[PDB]
């Protein structure tokens, strides 16, 4: 009864304009597009990672408890695992 739905990095890709702004965060698919506007760090470090794995750039930030928690409404899906950063 779960009811993820998996996506490849091909498929992520794919949606990479800030009209479709999806990324990859620790294995889990995010799109972001209605987030834009409302992120604390503006538009554009998310726009510059539309279609691609933000991981790194996301972590090196050091997101707090409370930006950890509002990525969830944000989750699509997540990769599948061949594909995954392990
Ligand atoms: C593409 C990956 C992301 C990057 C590069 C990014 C970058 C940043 C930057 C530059 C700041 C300003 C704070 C600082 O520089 O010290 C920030 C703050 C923040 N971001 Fe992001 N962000 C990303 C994804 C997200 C997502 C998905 C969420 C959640 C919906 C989010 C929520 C927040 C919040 C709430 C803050 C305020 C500080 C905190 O609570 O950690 N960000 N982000
Ligand atoms: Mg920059
Ligand atoms: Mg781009």
């Amino acid at each position: 009864s779960e009811d993820v739905k998996y996506f490849t990095r091909a498929e992520v890709a794919k949606n990479n304009t800030k009209d479709k702004n999806w990324f990859i965060i620790h294995n889990n698919v995010y799109d972001v597009t209605a987030f834009l506007n409302e992120h604390p760090g503006g538009e554009e470090v998310l726009i510059e990672q539309a279609g691609k794995d933000a991981t790194e750039h996301f972590e090196d930030v050091g997101h707090s408890s409370d930006a950890r928690e509002m990525m969830k409404q944000y989750k699509v899906g997540e990769l599948v695992a061949e594909e995954r950063s392990n």
